[PDB]
């Protein structure tokens, strides 16, 4: 799968910027669009913690609101020792709009990668197929 | 890996149970402790969507609020034509306190099962241990 | 009396506090959650390694009442330990709006006996509702 | 004068009903807020096929400003097709407490040109904040 430094570039400077005044645990996402357009996440708290969102969930909520639905790829980042693991609620907004097969990277400090999907990271994924 | 009709029978009657006036798409769930005590769970939903609690979680919340912390069996239940998939969000609350192996059923209308773990639900799961 | 009843509640909310599953903020929150049939709920705030997945005391109460087929509900009381009586967060107060009258009333609960008087209503002024949808 | 601009992020609120990502619902809410230094951010919600995972215009809004660095409100409005103004949801208003001063100015609009004026506070009473964290 295709992997550009500019997006690992993008989620781990999202490192920096994201709003943790509780955890100070910083979560930093690149999702990138068919045409290439690059939309950054971060992770931002909530005084009541269960109000948090996740850098993936912004990156898409982002994208999302600007009219993007095709997607290519994601990364997301943390300051942790091996690969940073997206949240099960993110993996369901991801399903919403991602293709099963759509290529995901997770990293973590001094450069530990894992390539993963969106398939792979939740399978047998509910969708809307019966509501 | 052993599965009782009474908790078959608790999911699935939780259907009838659930508060859906906006979606009118029940789930129910049968959360089961090494005691073998059973928690029932139903949806309950929100006018403002995003303030929706899952079955699964309905059930955990309410073990968890006796001081319940050894899970043995989960049975998620839906009107569907295949077993019914738990959402990330809910996987990510099964893997807080359940351990990877633990098993999960999975069913659907007219007795369709799925047998599978909270591992298989949510692999490379998110933990506490960076933070 | 009804303030006799509402020391009890109180009293079930303070003990929720020793209840919560806290590991993350290691901040508890109790609730007493009670029904027209004198039936109460305590609800415990549980937390989530994702933060996000946290849900409050005051949802564990209702989703609790909410599941055995409980639809009236006459008081609620939430405690923390807080030199303040403890505020309900703004998702709480949603929920409360889902299930309860507007002017049913609401006691919050802080550290030394501290309490404060309210009601849905004035929790969440000019709720959204249903209505439109 | 600021009565230009309110209708003019009045605008921007109520184009983003036709944004909106609300395939279950079919109820789209818009949001326009506003920093200090004049830029705007708009929000849509965002459904899920699992409705807990919803996500609000006015909390799009927040997240899209607050992930560009912004910390500094002015103002908020939100929109909806309904026949009175529309309500924020207490889930947004804990979010808006968050970010914004209690006196932040919101203006909610409904269909036909309706508003009605309010502000943080009003909206989210004795505020649940990170003093006692
Ligand atoms: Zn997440
Ligand atoms: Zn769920
Ligand atoms: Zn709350
Ligand atoms: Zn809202």
């Amino acid at each position: 799968a295709e992997l550009k430094q500019e997006w690992i570039n993008t989620a781990i400077e999202a490192l920096d910027k994201a709003y943790v005044p509780y955890s100070h645990f910083p979560v930093g996402a690149c999702l990138v669009t068919e045409s290439g357009k690059i939309y950054q996440g971060i992770n931002i708290e909530n005084a009541s913690f269960g109000l948090t969102n996740c850098a993936e969930r912004t990156a898409f909520f982002k994208a999302v609101s600007e009219g993007e639905r095709s997607f290519t790829h994601l990364v997301v980042a943390g300051h942790t020792p091996d690969p940073i693991s997206p949240c099960g609620a993110c993996r369901q907004v991801m399903a919403e709009f991602c293709a099963p097969d759509m290529p995901v990277t997770l990293v973590g400090d001094n450069g530990v990668t894992k390539a993963t999907t969106v398939r792979e990271l939740l399978p047998y994924a509910f969708t809307e197929k019966d509501l």
